[PDB]
């Protein structure tokens, strides 16, 4: 999957916005509110609306002073350029069309009829909608959510692996997820954390870290620690999905965050977040500027973002 131009128009802080991504590490640098979640937000709606997230509400996220909110996002998926569009009006919702086309040869084509419904139908067949916010759209706050139970990682594991023995399959992939997360996490935390263990047990995943010389549970962590764990898990996973899914999308990904391990993250971003062929990360960390392939700086100017391609 690859993001090639989002498109936006009064949504929140962004009254008329348009984003080239290209390939390698696409940094989106700016203040706090300055209207970096609003652009990852408005690709998430672009893609799955109706969305049924209780911080994003259709009545809410159209700018202030304006009716109309408009979102268009081309991406390309298994060789085919994809090109969704989006309208909303505010208050109603009958006036407002959405429409998903595809390249066939130079003419753009609608892939199936022009309706929230039958676009939600293509794109959980394109792109299912749980791979999306578990695997590829990491969302402000969420780093850590992949730490929260067995269950749920159970969940997601199996979603983002499909479908001999499927059990000797599910023990080679967690495998190799933990020989990765434990490179990450390890060179994150200076050794002090050898190992991050990724086990399957009953429909269950668990997920253990060790430290001298054995496992123990995740309450073992600090704060800060739980940040460098969760980046360094989904960082594992992105990676070995990188030839299946080959995005990654990151907001936010230095609270609790020390100066030595904000500067680790840099070292982490060069070694690793350059192995995936799309990286979308967002920050208000300077610092993160010369490790990014590509930067973007946002700001608010008299009530609106305005975007700027440095590089
Ligand atoms: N409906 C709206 N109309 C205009 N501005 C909005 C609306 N909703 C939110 N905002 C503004 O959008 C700004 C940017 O938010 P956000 O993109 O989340 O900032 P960040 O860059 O820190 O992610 C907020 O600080 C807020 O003032
Ligand atoms: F306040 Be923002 F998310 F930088
Ligand atoms: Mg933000």
């Amino acid at each position: 999957m690859k993001l090639e131009r989002v498109t936006v128009k009064n949504f929140r802080s962004h009254s008329d916005t348009v984003v080239e991504f290209k390939e390698g590490i696409n940094l989106i640098i700016g203040q706090n509110g300055s209207g970096k979640s609003s652009l990852l937000d408005a690709i998430l709606v672009g893609l799955y609306w109706p969305l049924r997230i209780k911080d994003i509400k259709k009545d809410e996220f159209t700018k202030v002073g304006a009716r109309d909110t408009y979102i268009d996002l081309i991406f390309e998926k298994d060789g085919t350029k994809y090109r969704i569009t989006r309208r909303f009006l505010k208050g109603y919702s009958s006036g407002e069309i959405h429409a998903m086309k595809r390249l066939v040869g130079n003419e753009w084509k609608h892939v199936t009829e022009p309706s929230s419904k039958a676009i939600s139908a293509f794109m959980e067949k394109l792109i299912p909608y749980n791979i999306f916010l578990n695997a590829i759209y990491i969302r402000q706050g969420q780093i850590d959510a992949i730490l929260e139970s067995d269950e749920a990682r159970e969940k997601v594991v199996r979603e983002v692996l499909n479908l001999k023995y499927k059990a000797l399959a599910r023990e080679a992939a967690l495998s190799k997820i933990g020989e990765l997360a434990s490179e990450i996490f390890a060179e994150f935390t200076e050794g002090k954390y050898s190992e991050v263990v990724v086990r399957a047990e009953e429909n269950k995943v668990r997920l253990f870290v060790v430290w001298e010389g054995k496992e123990r549970p995740l309450t073992f962590l600090s704060g800060g620690e739980r940040i460098a764990l969760g980046l360094a898990f989904e960082l594992a996973m992105s990676l070995y999905l990188a030839g299946e899914i080959s995005l990654l999308i990151l907001d936010e990904p230095t609270p609790y965050l020390d100066e030595e391990r904000r500067r680790k993250l840099i070292t982490i971003m060069e070694r690793y977040l350059k192995k995936i062929p799309q990286v979308i990360l967002v920050s208000h960390d300077e610092e993160l500027k010369d490790a990014a392939d590509h930067v973007i700086r946002i700001s608010l100017e008299n009530g609106s973002s305005k975007v700027e391609v440095v590089s």
